[PDB]
RNA sequence: AGAUC
């Protein structure tokens, strides 16, 4: 557990805090209180806006500068502790701006495999190793460890079963015979949709959660009766429930670079040990409620090295300036997840500026931004959005998607490099259309 | 799938 001696420079501490152990409400304030009392310049790194808002509740009264609109409180201007999201921190590292010499980094949910989160751990662990700072990584599943069944406040009954992944008419009575409340983790919104429809037809009250619907629907899980919550992995962080059962597909959808040539979003993919632990962690939370159950449908990924986020993290980190043109390494227990030599993706000054702007203003995925920038294309030159090979044609309602261009032409979307993330749902496609049209 | 400005 935490002790003030961990706040010394050159010290990286990983706090293994199992789900429900009090990471945010108990441990985080203890650390922050000690940093403030010693006026240690500190950044708290929240994985998401949702979690940042939860942190403010835990830290309320303590002087923290919240560098996210997810929180609105009155800053005094003398606070020595900053709070921001993982991605915000990494974005600011890429900008030609002053990022403080934080002497302490506190990273919540340090298993998070968002590319910005991975890159942040590399930067941070590198600064600690160089003796410039201390860091505390907090998570139920520290990088390098593979326990899908961590500790819990109450013992959990773990059972591997055949979990249905499509609507069913028979053969899975145990699903609907349950008289309690179930949280069901699915790999995609569309998959969730089908399962939810099946459950609703069977007379169940279902609430569905995903990034798109979370803000409104999660509140309903607190205020309405429900039999099932059918949720994507949005609920692996920042979400808790009063339930006695988790059903876990043990599957996910994550971007993968195919043949080094394009990015796909491919199913089926097994979840990681860390994600399985987060999912299971939704129950067994109350010592007064024994008997919670975790029903899971298969194994975890032996490795997630095929996930695009590892290479993308190195693309980010290769372009973050440290000192003297030094380049930070990935956090050691994670470093072998990418085989590229250190520096492989470092861009020269002008191409690097383009890469950064393509992500920050363009909202493009790291991999795609890198392709465009390394090709020597300028940020505002959108011709590449239309001159790919035919198999890169983007479809909308199974007919080719079209854009009115900056030059008043209606053209078919056909990007020179194909990244499935620019068109994987309506919002992504709308965003990419506006980019192709030169409108941001 | 998820994620920030």
């Amino acid at each position: 557990c935490f002790e003030p001696s961990m706040l010394k420079k050159k010290q990286l501490t990983v706090l293994d805090l199992h789900p429900g152990a009090g990471k945010t409400r108990r441990v985080l304030p203890e650390i922050v209180r000690e940093a403030i009392k010693t006026r240690l310049r500190t950044v708290i790194l929240a994985p998401t806006r949702v979690v940042a808002a939860e942190m403010e509740e835990a830290l309320r009264g303590l002087p923290v500068r919240y560098m996210t609109t997810a929180v609105n409180v009155t800053h005094s201007g003398t606070e020595i502790v900053d709070l921001m999201c993982h991605a915000t921190f990494t974005s600011r590292l890429l900008q030609p701006i002053r990022v403080p010499n934080y002497n302490l980094y506190i990273m919540d949910e340090a298993h998070f495999t968002d590319p910005s989160s991975i890159a942040a751990r590399g930067y941070i662990s590198t600064r600690v190793e160089m003796g410039e700072a201390a860091a505390i990584f907090m998570t139920a599943t520290p990088p390098g460890t593979r326990d899908a069944f961590p500790d819990s406040n109450s013992p959990i009954m773990d059972t591997e079963v055949e979990v249905p992944e499509r609507a069913w008419s028979s053969g899975f009575d145990w699903v609907t015979d349950h008289s309690g409340k179930t949280v069901w983790f699915v790999p995609s919104v569309r998959n969730g949709n089908e399962i939810a429809a099946c459950l609703t037809k069977a007379g169940k009250r279902v609430i569905q959660l995903s990034r798109k619907t979370f803000e409104t629907e999660f509140q309903k899980t607190k205020h309405q009766e429900w039999d099932f919550v059918v949720t994507t992995d949005i609920s692996e962080m920042g979400a808790n429930f009063k339930a006695d059962r988790v059903i876990d597909s043990r599957r996910c959808l994550k971007p993968v670079i195919l043949d080094g040539e394009r990015v796909i979003l491919a199913g089926p993919m097994p979840v990681t040990h860390a994600s399985a632990a987060q999912r299971r962690g939704r129950i067994g939370r109350n010592p007064n409620k024994p008997g919670d159950e975790y029903l899971y449908g298969g194994g975890c990924a032996e490795t997630d090295e095929d996930h695009a986020h590892w290479l993308e993290a190195r693309m980010l980190l290769d372009n973050i300036y440290l000192q003297d043109g030094l380049i930070a390494s990935l956090y050691r227990p994670e470093a072998d997840k990418v085989a590229a030599i250190e520096g492989e993706f470092k861009l020269r000054t002008e191409q690097r500026k383009t890469f950064v702007e393509l992500m920050k203003r363009g909202d493009l995925p790291v991999w795609l931004a890198y392709q465009v920038a390394s090709a020597g294309i300028t940020y505002t030159d959108r011709r590449w959005c239309f001159d790919g090979t035919t198999n890169n044609t983007i479809m909308e309602d199974s007919v080719p998607a079209e854009v009115w261009t900056r030059h008043g032409e209606k053209r078919v979307l056909k990007p020179r490099w194909m990244d499935a993330r620019v068109c994987s749902d309506h919002a992504a496609l709308k965003s990419f259309k506006e980019f192709a049209a030169g409108k941001r």
